[PDB]
């Protein structure tokens, strides 16, 4: 299928215990899909002084459209010192390795794959 219905936890970003999917845009890309298909991602929402304390490169996920049975349509986005790969529309938060972080939230997502 081009679309995978998730449901994405939410965490804290000071419970994060893994900061980021590896060290060049394209690993962190590979990565986020990899545990997107796995169902080990996380996400955490974006506000001030989250994401310095994140690794880079970072992989967004961002709105696709304007949302299938509660699922807003996302696609991936990565950016390493401020260059974006991958043209998107608004942020839903960063994508980060889940490795038991107990979550606040669930977002539903239906990812383009």
């Amino acid at each position: 299928k081009t679309h995978v219905q998730l449901s994405l936890p939410v965490l804290q970003v000071r419970d994060v215990l893994v900061r980021g999917f590896g060290d060049s845009v394209e690993e962190v890309l590979s990565e986020a899909r990899q545990h997107l298909k796995d169902g080990t991602c996380g996400l955490v929402e974006v506000e001030k002084g989250v994401l310095p304390q994140l690794e880079q490169p970072y992989v967004f996920i961002k709105r696709s459209d304007a949302a299938p049975h509660g699922h807003v349509m996302v696609e991936l986005v990565a950016e390493l010192e401020g260059i974006q790969y991958g043209r998107s529309g608004e942020t839903l938060g960063v994508l980060v390795p889940h490795v038991g972080e107990i979550p606040v939230a669930y977002r539903k997502v239906l990812l383009r794959k």
